[PDB]
C-alpha cells in the first residue's frame, strides 16, 4: 500500500470548527487545515474515533489506515490523512451535501426515479470496487453514502469496524456468528437500497435490535417500498436471503440497476416523476467543474 | 453550449470584494443551488462597464468560447449572468494570484517551484495557441494559484470583451497575436524571477513604447543564469515572428526544471522546499482533483 497516499498530520496543522454529527464509531467535525507556512485555511472533515473497545497499537492502526488511504474509486471515499495522539483523528474530503440518507429525507418530494436508480448504480460500483479489492466494508448503510453532488455519491466509514453494532443493516450470519464477507455487505446494500426507495425510512421501525435475528430467522423482511415494482423488490428480497451465496454479486447488481435506469418509469413509480427534475447536461457540467473535477 | 451555465441573479450572491482591475471587479461569491441547502464559494467578475442586449449577444458568444477552455493550466468560465451589467463565474482560488504569492514568499520560493510555474504557464499558453485563442492580458497577476504546485491562467478573452506587459506592436498598433502573448509571457517570467518586481518601474506608461524601440529591456533578474535570461530576452524581440513559440518554451523550461540548481541561482536553495509525494497527494485529493 503506497505509504505516501496517507499523510501523517500533526495536531497543529488542522482545526475543528464545527460538529457535523456522530455515529457508533466517532464524531465528525468540519475542519480547517492550515498548510504549514500558508495563509489559506482549507475545508476538511475530521473524524475523531472513540477508543473503545479495546485499543490497537499505533503501528497496526497505521497499517489499516495505509489501506483505507489506498482506495482509488470515483464512488469510494479515501482516507487522506491521519493524526495519532491521545485519540486517532481521520481526515477526509469535506462533503458539503452531507450523507445520502439525510439528502433524501430532505427531498422526499423532489426525487426522480432517474436519481434513485443511479445512486444504487454508483453505490454498487463503489462496493464492487471494494469487493474486487478483497476489502470488506462491514458498515454499509445509506448514512454512509456521502453526496458529492446530487449525481455523484461515494462511500465512507470503510474498514472502520476493523479498527474498532449496526444490527438492522447486518446480514444474518454477521449478527449470529460475526461472519463478515462481500456477501454480508450485499445484504447491507439491500437494506441501503431499501432506505433509498423509502426516502429515508427506518428499517424495522419500533422493533428493537435485541431480536432482529429472530424476525429474520423466521423469514421476516422489510415492507416492499411503496414506489418499487416487483422487478426491483425481487432484487432486494434476494439480497436478504439467509443463504449467503444465494444473494447477488455486486457486479451483477451494477448491471441490474443499470438496465433499470435505461427506463426508470418502469421500475419505479413516483408522484411527479412524469415531470420531475432529471439531471441536465448544462447543469451537470457546472456541478462537476466547480465541485467534482475527479476522474470517473 | 452545455459548458456555459446562464445563472439567475438569485442563485448567486456576492460577499467579499477580492479586487478590481482594468476589465472588472472580483467578488468572493456564493452559488446556492436553487433547491439545495448548500452554499458554495465561487468567484464572481462584475465587468466594469455596463452592457446592453445587443452587446450581450456578442458577449455570450465569446463566453461560450471561454467556457470551453478546458485545460489544467487555463481557467474555465463556468457560468455567466447577463443583467444590468454582465457577471462571470469561475472557481475561487483561496491562494490568490501568483504575483501576490511570490512577493509574500520571496525567501520561501526555490528553483524547482519557479521553473515549474513557468512550464505550466507555457502549457496553458500553448493550449490557447493550439486552439488559436489570444489571451491578450498575460501577467503574474492573471496567473492564479490553485495549489503552490499548480497554477492556472485567468481573465482569458476578457480583453476582447496593461501597457507594460504588452508587446511593442500591441502598443503601437493594437495588434494581438500569439507571439505578442509570448512577449507578455517573457515579462510574466520576469515578474517571477524578480520575486514580484514591477516592470520598468519609474518609467511612465506613455513613454514605454519609446524606450522599447531604443532597445531597452527589463534587467537580468538577479537569480537568473544566461540560459534563462536569453529566453526572456528572445521573447522581447521586436520581430514577433522571431521570438519563441509556446511549444518551445515548454521544452526549454522542462529541460531546466530537470536540473534546477544550474539554471536558477537562489540563496538557501539547498534547504528550500521540496514538494513531497505525500504532501502533494494531500493537496490534490483535498483541493485540485485535476491531478495537478
Ligand atoms: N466527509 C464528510 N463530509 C460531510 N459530512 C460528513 C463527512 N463524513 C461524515 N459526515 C457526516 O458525519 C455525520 C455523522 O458522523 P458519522 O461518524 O459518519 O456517523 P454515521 O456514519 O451516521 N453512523 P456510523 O454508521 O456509526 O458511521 C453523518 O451524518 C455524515 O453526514
Ligand atoms: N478565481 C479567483 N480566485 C481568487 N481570486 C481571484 C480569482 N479571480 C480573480 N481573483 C482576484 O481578483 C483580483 C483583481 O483582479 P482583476 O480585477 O481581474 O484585475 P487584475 O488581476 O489586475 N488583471 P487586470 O485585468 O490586468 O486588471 C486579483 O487580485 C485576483 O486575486
Ligand atoms: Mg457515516
Ligand atoms: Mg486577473
Amino acid at each position: 500500500p503506497n505509504q505516501a497516499l496517507l499523510r501523517i498530520l500533526k495536531e497543529t496543522e488542522f482545526k475543528k470548527i464545527k460538529v457535523l454529527g456522530s455515529g457508533a464509531f466517532g464524531t465528525v467535525y468540519k475542519g480547517l487545515w492550515i498548510p504549514e507556512g500558508e495563509k489559506v485555511k482549507i475545508p476538511v472533515a475530521i473524524k475523531e474515533l472513540r477508543e473503545a473497545t479495546s485499543p490497537k497499537a499505533n503501528k497496526e492502526i497505521l497499517d489499516e489506515a495505509y489501506v483505507m488511504a489506498s482506495v482509488d474509486n470515483p464512488h469510494v471515499c479515501r482516507l487522506l490523512g491521519i493524526c495519532l495522539t491521545s485519540t486517532v483523528q481521520l481526515i477526509t474530503q469535506l462533503m458539503p451535501f452531507g450523507c445520502l440518507l439525510d439528502y433524501v429525507r430532505e427531498h422526499k418530494d423532489n426525487i426522480g426515479s432517474q436519481y434513485l436508480l443511479n445512486w444504487c448504480v454508483q453505490i454498487a460500483k463503489g462496493m464492487n470496487y471494494l469487493e474486487d479489492r478483497r476489502l470488506v466494508h462491514r458498515d454499509l448503510a445509506a448514512r454512509n453514502v456521502l453526496v458529492k453532488t446530487p449525481q455523484h455519491v461515494k462511500i465512507t466509514d470503510f474498514g472502520l469496524a476493523k479498527l474498532l453494532v449496526p444490527i438492522k443493516w447486518m446480514a444474518l450470519e454477521s449478527i449470529l456468528h460475526r461472519i463478515y464477507t462481500h456477501q454480508s455487505d450485499v445484504w447491507s446494500y439491500g437494506v441501503t437500497v431499501w432506505e433509498l426507495m423509502t426516502f429515508g425510512s427506518k428499517p424495522y421501525d419500533g422493533i428493537p435490535a435485541s431480536e432482529i435475528s429472530s424476525i429474520l430467522e423466521k423469514g421476516e423482511r422489510l415492507p416492499q417500498p411503496p414506489i418499487c415494482t416487483i422487478d426491483v423488490y425481487m432484487i432486494m428480497r434476494k439480497c436478504w436471503m439467509i443463504d449467503a451465496d444465494s444473494r447477488p454479486k455486486f457486479r451483477e447488481l451494477i448491471i441490474e440497476f443499470s438496465k433499470m435506469a435505461r427506463d426508470p418509469q418502469r421500475y419505479l413509480v413516483i408522484q411527479g416523476d412524469e415531470r420531475m427534475h432529471l439531471p441536465s447536461p448544462t447543469d451537470s457540467n457546472f456541478y462537476r467543474a466547480l465541485m467534482d473535477e475527479e476522474d470517473m
